[PDB]
Parts: structure tokens; sequence; C-alpha cells
């Protein structure tokens, strides 16, 4: 069994690009990955796993979003510092 802290990993951000804009998420974040060594290196090799927030379903707001990470092998364990983040959901236009 292998471990490894990465740094700076981005946070990729998904919700209604065309309605909204949203502020709040770090830009980097770091994970912590253990499992097989070959596999736990491969990923510090190429980095191809994804963090994101998935803000899909959100309403306009403020809010707070925890971490997910895709694109990543089953046998590894993965965890994201910070876990949670706050975000702010806002709409582009404004109605005041
Ligand atoms: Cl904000």
């Amino acid at each position: 069994s292998d471990s490894e802290v990465i740094e700076n990993v981005p946070v990729k951000v998904y919700y209604d690009k065309t309605n909204l804009y949203i502020s709040g998420i770090p830009e980097t974040v770091t994970v912590t990955l253990s499992g097989p060594r070959s596999i736990v290196q491969s990923a510090k090799a190429q980095q191809d796993f994804t963090v994101y927030a998935d803000l899909k379903n959100a309403s306009i707001g403020t809010q707070e979003v925890k971490l997910q990470v895709k694109d990543v092998s089953d046998r590894l364990k993965v965890k994201v510092n910070p876990a949670t983040v706050n975000v702010n959901v806002q709409e582009k236009v404004t109605k005041k």
C-alpha cells in the first residue's frame, strides 16, 4: 500500500453557466490518495482524476458544497482538503 498527498489540485465547478456565476470555491485543494502503489503513482504522475463542486441543482444564493472526485481508479481511497466549501450562487442579471 502507498499514499500521496498532492497539493494545488484544481477544482472544477459545474452549474448553469448561462444564468449564474458562482464565487467562493477555492481554485485549488489538497488531495490525499491511498491504495496499490502502481495505481497511486500513476494518479500522481498524470493527475487525471478530477475534483469538482457540482452545483447543477443549486438555487440562487449562499450555501455549502462537498467536493467530489471522479475519473479516479476504483482501487484508491481519496479525500479532499477542504472537504466542503462555502459558495455564493449569483444570478448574472440583477433584478434590483
Ligand atoms: Cl463568495
